[PDB]
């Protein structure tokens, strides 16, 4: 997590997309969905990122609605965002047992306990938040089963993202849990 504002510039694709859903969280813009394949993964948009501006007009106090509708009133050409870098998440950094363990249980992407005596207890996870991310993929959606998956062939060394449950309930409401798995980019980023 960039602690961390950042501008990025984008364009949008022969449809006329970029591949995001915001919405209004305590007066900002956060990003809800980021599509595969779009401008907005192209130039490295994530999820819970916030959007201060759009070509230069600050965000505060709109609507989900309006964000959209000035999205899709842009000259195409290009598009200036400023970014505050996913600011209701931590990264915690952990290292499997020799029995190939972190040491938590989730549940619908959401941390349920931590083991006694393990790393996930020595880096102080935190029950009640969601995993967004694993070693910077995004997870959200994935069946619990292939996020399992995804730690398994982890490295011993895992970095994972995560964020009040609260927080992600609030974030996520009004996308259909189908469309999370279907079309949040899960990719690992390109160079």
């Amino acid at each position: 997590i960039k602690q961390g504002i950042r501008e990025v510039i984008l364009c949008k694709d022969q449809d006329g997309k970029i591949g995001l859903r915001l919405k209004s969280i305590d007066n900002g813009i956060f990003v809800q969905l980021v599509q595969a394949n779009s401008p907005a993964s192209l130039v490295g948009l994530r999820f819970g990122d916030q959007v201060l501006q759009i070509n230069g007009e600050n965000c505060a106090g709109w609507s989900s609605d309006k964000a959209h509708k000035v999205l899709k009133q842009a000259f195409g050409e290009k598009i200036t965002m400023t970014i505050r870098d996913r600011p209701f998440e931590r990264t915690i950094t952990m290292h499997k047992d020799s029995t190939g363990h972190v040491g938590f249980i989730f549940k619908n992407g959401k941390i349920t306990s931590i083991v006694k005596d393990s790393s996930a207890a020595r880096n102080g996870l935190l029950t009640e938040h969601n995993i967004c991310e694993i070693n910077g993929q995004n997870v959200i959606g994935l069946k619990d089963s292939q996020i399992a998956d995804i730690l398994s062939t982890s490295g011993t060394v895992v970095t994972i993202t995560i964020m009040p449950a609260f927080i992600f309930e609030h974030i996520i409401k009004r996308m259909a849990p189908s469309i999370m798995k279907s079309l949040m980019d899960h990719t690992i980023p390109e160079v």
